[PDB]
Order: C-alpha cells, then sequence, then structure tokens
C-alpha cells in the first residue's frame, strides 16, 4: 500500500482511545482517520498490510501507513457517523426494524469475505464496526473481551470463524437493542459459568422471532452447529425478503 | 472472494454492453452492477481475484463472482454517477475545475496504490473509471494481468513497453478528458497524426478549464522519455499542492 508523509496529514480532532484516534485530512483532500500506534511496530505495520488486501465494500479501507515520524499512524477512510456502538445510541429510537437487519447483513458480509479469506477476526463488536455514508456499516480491525468470546474461546483459546459467528451473534443484540451493552454488570466469571449453563441474551423488543432465531443459531456452544458467514448471510436476507 | 448464487441477483435494467452489465441488487438489499461475460472464463475470473485484493477507497470493489450458471457473472458495487466518460459529457456546463481537479486527484490516489503493487492497468482513460456517491472517482478494470494510441505513451505504441510509467502517460490524457468536461482527444486526428504530433514533441491543447498549473502536471505525464515522467506516487503531491495553492 502506499506510504503517506507526516506532512500531508492533517490532525483536527481527536475522537478515540486505546493507541489514539483523529478526525483530520490528507492533502488537504480526503477525510480520513488517523490511528497512532504498547505493541510492536512491526505488527501494527503489518496488520495494515493484511487489511490493505482485503477489498470488500463492508470492509474499511485505508489510504495507507504513515510511519516517517514517531508515533507511526494508520491512515484509514473518515466514516460518516463513526463507531457502530456509538450510532447505535445516539440514533436510539429512529431505527426501524428493517434498518436494523440491514445493518446486520452489511457486517455478515464483510465476514463471509473475511471467512473465505481464511480471516479470523477474534474480536467482532459493534465497537469494531464504522457507520457511514447513508448508514452503510463496515467492519474493522480485521488484520490481527469475554462478552463476545464463544465457549470453546473463553475455555480452550480455540478460535475459528465459527467463534467469530459466536461474536457475530452477540453483534445482532448490541444492533437491535439499539446499542445496548451486553450482560451489563455481569463480571466475567459470571459470563462464563452462565453461558456455560445454557443461558443466552434476551430477545431486544426491535427484533423480531425470526431474527431472534438466527442470534441462537450463533449461539449455538458446539462451533459445528454454528453456520458459516456465508450460509449465515443468506438466512438473514430470507428473513428480511419474508416480511 | 465470496462465491455469489444466481438466485441472489436481480437484473434490473442493461446500463452498458462492449460482457454486457446490468444495475440490479444482491439479496434484495445492495444496489450493484453486474458484469456478465467470446473470451476466457478462467481470464474473466482471474481478474476478479486480482480486483478482491486490493483494497484502496479510490479503487472499485466488487461484492464477490457468480460462476454457477452461464453466462459467469462478476459483481460490483454501484456508483451511482456510472462512467467518468459519460458523466462528465452529460453533466458537461456545470463542472467547477475544483471539482475537475478533485476528480484527477481521486484517480492518481488509486493509480499510485496499483503502481506501489507493481500493477500496470495498460487501458486507463475515463471510460474506465467510476463516479460514486459524493462524484468520488474510482478506477476500474485494473485486475488484468495478462489499440487506443490516442491514450498511449511514446513507448507503447512503438514497441509495445508497458510500465506504471506508461501508465502516467495515459493518466496525463485522462486529466485532459476530465478538465475538457469528456471531449474526445485529438478529435480530428488519425492514428498516424496522432503518432506524428506526439513524436514531435506536441501535446493536447490546454483546456478552457484548466489552469496553466494543471496543464503543467500534464505535461509531466507526457515527457517522450518514461524515465522523465514522475511516479504516480509524486505526481499525487504535485497535484495536491495546486489544490492547495489556489
Ligand atoms: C457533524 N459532522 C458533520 C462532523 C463530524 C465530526 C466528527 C464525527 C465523528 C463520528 C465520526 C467518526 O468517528 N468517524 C470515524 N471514522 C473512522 C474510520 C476508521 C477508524 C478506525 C479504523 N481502525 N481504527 C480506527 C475510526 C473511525 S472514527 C462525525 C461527523
Ligand atoms: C436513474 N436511476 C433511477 C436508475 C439508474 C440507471 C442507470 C444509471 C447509470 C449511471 C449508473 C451506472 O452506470 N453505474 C455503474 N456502476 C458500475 C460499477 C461497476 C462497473 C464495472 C466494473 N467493471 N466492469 C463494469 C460498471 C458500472 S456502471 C444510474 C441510475
Amino acid at each position: 500500500g502506499s506510504v503517506i508523509d507526516p506532512s500531508e496529514l492533517t490532525f483536527v480532532q481527536e475522537i478515540g482511545s486505546g493507541g489514539l484516534v483523529h478526525l483530520g485530512y490528507w492533502l488537504n483532500k480526503d477525510k480520513v482517520a488517523i490511528k497512532t500506534i504498547a505493541m510492536s511496530e512491526e505488527d501494527f505495520i503489518e496488520e495494515a498490510e493484511v487489511m490493505m488486501k482485503l477489498s470488500h465494500p463492508k470492509l474499511v479501507q485505508l489510504y495507507g501507513v504513515c510511519l516517517e515520524q514517531a508515533p507511526i499512524c494508520l491512515v484509514f477512510e473518515f466514516m460518516e457517523h463513526g463507531c457502530l456502538s456509538d450510532y447505535l445510541r445516539t440514533q436510539r429510537g429512529l431505527f426501524a426494524a428493517e434498518t436494523l437487519l440491514g445493518m446486520c447483513l452489511d457486517v455478515c458480509e464483510g465476514m463471509a469475505y473475511l471467512e473465505e479469506a481464511s480471516v479470523i477476526h477474534r474480536d467482532l463488536a459493534a465497537r469494531n464496526c464504522l457507520v457511514g455514508e447513508n448508514q452503510v456499516i463496515k467492519v474493522s480491525d480485521f488484520g490481527m473481551p469475554v462478552k463476545w468470546a464463544s465457549p470453546e474461546v473463553f475455555s480452550f483459546s480455540r478460535y475459528s470463524s465459527k467463534s467469530d459467528v459466536w461474536s457475530f451473534g452477540v453483534l445482532m443484540w448490541e444492533v437491535f437493542s439499539e446499542g445496548k451493552i451486553p450482560y451489563e454488570n455481569r463480571s466475567n466469571s459470571e459470563v462464563v459459568e452462565d453461558i456455560s449453563t445454557g443461558f443466552r441474551l434476551y430477545k431486544p423488543r426491535l427484533a423480531s422471532t425470526h431474527v431472534y432465531q438466527i442470534m441462537n443459531h450463533c449461539w449455538k456452544e458446539r462451533p459445528e452447529d454454528r453456520p458459516a458467514f456465508s450460509r449465515l448471510l443468506r438466512q438473514l436476507a430470507a428473513i428480511a425478503a419474508s416480511g
């Protein structure tokens, strides 16, 4: 991908904590979000290298990397509405169910591509999705939190695209609940035992029974019983089409 | 990339021919341009494969490939204003100079990325760029790693020698198209006339809407020797400075 010179970046305002994130411009033209880098530089950079070779409409894009001056940073396209979790909260009460479903559809399209690419996200959550023009949703940080973790993950550290699917289920809950916090006020140990016991998140009122069904498919205890993103995509679309 | 089942595509209206292109939807949801494939299927597909691993905000994207039934098709994101050449022609008279310069920047950003990846476009012209929301421009048809003299550098029309530097020559002509609002380059001229004019150092006149600064950059792109043309990476900074300076 393209190397970007420090001189070409305008840092207009912070909007992120972690490294940090700024709203800015590149070449005084393109609106961008700039991510400044503990964690090795080479890993931070390789993460960008991975994402710059994964092109999908529902996956965020970089303009490039700025390695000249410390701290180094990555330059992403600016997303007009920012993080999905925030957007859900601020726009709470304005969402039709069809729209919320559309959002899950976007993410699932992104993830089905990643799945195909043999890429495991490991941290899929609304906070790791972005909201752009016309409320299109993109997945972010896909080139590398018990509440989004599958049972085999928090128990055996066994990641797969199937563990990502679990996380996607929780993302769906976040979306349909208009940005509520999952297992709020529950400790990590409580989440683990509760889920191992069979507990699942409740159906948010804007989620039809059809939507909740799919959520529960994502939350199947055995990875092999969860649908791959590619099949999950068609399940979600079917719900939309049936009205 | 993702495989797309034929059942998932709705074909609304034909928007282009050349395979055919249709406005459509995938999953009754995402607005898409579907490109239906004589030419090799394996090449048609590899083209998509190349494009799916090149992610840049100024390069067009695919939702996936639909292989299951012939004629097979590629499924691109829909670009609301379509082909840049067409858009320029239909909206001729309405563009501000700043808008036209912004369009060249968009393309140059995409090309710098391809350049860095050692991807040689070979057919960089307005008709091979697309205009999306907010009039962003994306480069298209950059996946073919394996006629049109009007976009051809001398080393191309003489020796069929392609490189990022011949792409840059082509880009210069693209700039001309943009600032001329979709006019035909070398309109009254035969191929041999073009070869002669270029070979003797002559270049496309400066369009009314191009400033002298814009025209300077066109001319850098039209250096006789490829080694004298700036890389897309450097061209970018030249273009940005002109927007800045006003
Ligand atoms: C009021 N309007 C017109 C101006 C305005 C100002 C600020 C914002 C911020 C919510 C917008 C935002 O946060 N955009 C972002 N885009 C990205 C893109 C990528 C990344 C990113 C990718 N990996 N790491 C970070 C973060 C952001 S935040 C929106 C609108
Ligand atoms: C007016 N509205 C309601 C209908 C309508 C009809 C036609 C158009 C055409 C300008 C639109 C257009 O042609 N869009 C296109 N998008 C793409 C995207 C990718 C590709 C492509 C990439 N490789 N090969 C083809 C071609 C097109 S044409 C817009 C709106």
